[PDB]
C-alpha cells in the first residue's frame, strides 16, 4: 500500500527537492562571491594602508573569482541540471576556456603570495618586492594564464546528440598525458611548493621587531588558511577529472545519476572558494573586516 509512497518520493520529492538544493547552491555562492570580492576591491581601493604587495595579489585573486562566478557559474548551474549545452558552439570553446584561465590565475596568484613571504620572512634582502613590480607580476601572470589555456580551448567541441559540450581528442594518450600534466601544474606542484613555503615561514615566525611580528603572524595565518581552503576546494574536482580523464573511470551507465551528483557538488565546490575567501580576510584581518563593515552598514 506504501509503494505509492515511496515512489511519490522516488519520482517528484526528491527530484524537486534537490534540483532545489543545487539551484540554492549555486545561486547563494553567486550572490555572496560577486559582492564578496567586489567589496574586497573597494576596501583595497579604499585604504590605503592595505594596498600591501599581497592585498594586490588578493585583489587580482578576487579579480579571478569575480571572472569565474560572473561568466561560468551560471553556465555551469545549467550543464549540472540538464547535461547538455544551451549555449552553442562559441561559447562552448569560450567558457571552459574562461574556466581554466580563471584557475590559472587563481593559482598563480597564490603562488606568488607565497614567494613574496618567503622570501621576505626566510630569504631577507635578497629580491626587492615593490607594488609597481607586484602589478607587473599581475599582468604576468594573465599573460601566461591566458597563453598556457589555448589548447583547452583548442580541444573543445560542440557536438549534437540537444547539443554536448565535451573535449575532441585525436588519440587515447593526449587526454592522459594533458590532463596529468594539468593536474600536477595548476594543482598539487603548486600548492606543494605553497606548503613548504609556509611550512618555512611558520618556523622561522614562530624586542621592537615584535611590532612587526604582530601584524605579520596575523596576515601569515590568514594566508596558510586562504592556502587550505583552495586546496580543499579544488581537490574534489581536480581528482575527480583525473580519474575520468587519466584513469578512464566513470563510463559505467548503471551509477549514471551517482557520478552526476558527485561532479556537480564538486562544480560547486569551485565556485563556493570564491564565496568563501572574503569570509575568510573578513574574519582573519583587522583592516579588511572594518572596510568592509564600513561598506557594510551603508
Ligand atoms: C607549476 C609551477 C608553478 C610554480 C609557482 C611558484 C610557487 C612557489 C611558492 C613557494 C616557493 C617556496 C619554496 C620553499 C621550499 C622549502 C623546501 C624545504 O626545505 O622543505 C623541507 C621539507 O620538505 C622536504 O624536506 C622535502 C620534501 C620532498 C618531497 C616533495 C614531494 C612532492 C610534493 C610537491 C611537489 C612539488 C615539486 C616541484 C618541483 C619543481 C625542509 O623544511 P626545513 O624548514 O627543515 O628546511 C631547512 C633546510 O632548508 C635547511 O637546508
Ligand atoms: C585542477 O582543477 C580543475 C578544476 C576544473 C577543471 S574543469 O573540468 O572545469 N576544466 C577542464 C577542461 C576545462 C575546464 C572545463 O571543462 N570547464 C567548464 C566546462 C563546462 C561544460 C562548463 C563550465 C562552466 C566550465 C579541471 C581541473
Ligand atoms: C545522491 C544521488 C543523487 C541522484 C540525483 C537524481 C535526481 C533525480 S531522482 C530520479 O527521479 C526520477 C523521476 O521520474 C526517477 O524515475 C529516477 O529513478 C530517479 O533516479
Ligand atoms: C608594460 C608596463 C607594465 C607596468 C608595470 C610596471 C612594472 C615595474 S617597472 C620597474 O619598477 C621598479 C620599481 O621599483 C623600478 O625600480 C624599475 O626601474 C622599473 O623598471
Ligand atoms: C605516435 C602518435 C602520433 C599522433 C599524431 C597525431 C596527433 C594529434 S594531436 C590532436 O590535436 C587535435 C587538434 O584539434 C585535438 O583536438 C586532439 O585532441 C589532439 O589529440
Amino acid at each position: 500500500e506504501d509503494e505509492f509512497l515511496r515512489y511519490l518520493w522516488r519520482d517528484y520529492l526528491y527530484p524537486k527537492q534537490y534540483a532545489w538544493v543545487l539551484i540554492a547552491a549555486y545561486v547563494a555562492v553567486f550572490v555572496v562571491a560577486l559582492v564578496g570580492n567586489t567589496l574586497v576591491c573597494l576596501a583595497v581601493w579604499r585604504n590605503h594602508h592595505m594596498r600591501t604587495v599581497t592585498n594586490y595579489f588578493l585583489v587580482n585573486l578576487s579579480l579571478a573569482d569575480v571572472l569565474a562566478t560572473a561568466i561560468c557559474l551560471p553556465a555551469s548551474l545549467l550543464v549540472d541540471i540538464t547535461e547538455s549545452w544551451l549555449f552553442g558552439h562559441a561559447l562552448c570553446k569560450v567558457i571552459p576556456y574562461l574556466q581554466a584561465v580563471s584557475v590559472s590565475v587563481a593559482v598563480l596568484t597564490l603562488s606568488f603570495i607565497a614567494l613574496d613571504r618567503w622570501y621576505a620572512i626566510c630569504h631577507p634582502l635578497l629580491f626587492k618586492s615593490t607594488a609597481r613590480r607586484a602589478l607587473g607580476s599581475i599582468l604576468g601572470i594573465w599573460a601566461v594564464s591566458l597563453a598556457i589555456m589555448v589548447p583547452q580551448a583548442a580541444v573543445m567541441e560542440c557536438s549534437s546528440v540537444f547539443s554536448v559540450c565535451d573535449e575532441r581528442w585525436a588519440d587515447d594518450l593526449a587526454p592522459k598525458i594533458y590532463h596529468s600534466c594539468f593536474f600536477i601544474v595548476t594543482y598539487l606542484a603548486p600548492l606543494g611548493l605553497m606548503a613548504m613555503a609556509y611550512f618555512q615561514i611558520f618556523r622561522k615566525l614562530w624586542s621592537a621587531e615584535v611590532k612587526q611580528m604582530r601584524a605579520r603572524r596575523k596576515t601569515a595565518k590568514m594566508l596558510m588558511v586562504v592556502v587550505l581552503v583552495f586546496a580543499l576546494c579544488y581537490l574534489p574536482i581536480s581528482v575527480l577529472n583525473v580519474l575520468k580523464r587519466v584513469f578512464g573511470m566513470f563510463r559505467q551507465a548503471s551509477d549514471r545519476e551517482a557520478v552526476y551528483a558527485a561532479f556537480t557538488f564538486s562544480h560547486w565546490l569551485v565556485y563556493a572558494n570564491s564565496a568563501a575567501n572574503p569570509i575568510i580576510y573578513n574574519f582573519l584581518s583587522g583592516k579588511f573586516r572594518e572596510q568592509f563593515k564600513a561598506a557594510f552598514s551603508w
